[PDB]
């Protein structure tokens, strides 16, 4: 994880709601990956 950033994964949720400070990385069948910047 790049310094100052935080990568977070959550249980798969097609309707996942992320903050404006988040960027989407990818969506899996098990979990969804995003990072805070």
């Amino acid at each position: 994880i790049p310094t100052g950033q935080h990568v977070v994964c959550r249980p798969w949720n097609p309707e996942i709601t992320l903050p404006q400070d988040a960027e989407m990385l990818f969506r899996d069948d098990k979990f969804i990956a995003y990072r805070l910047v």
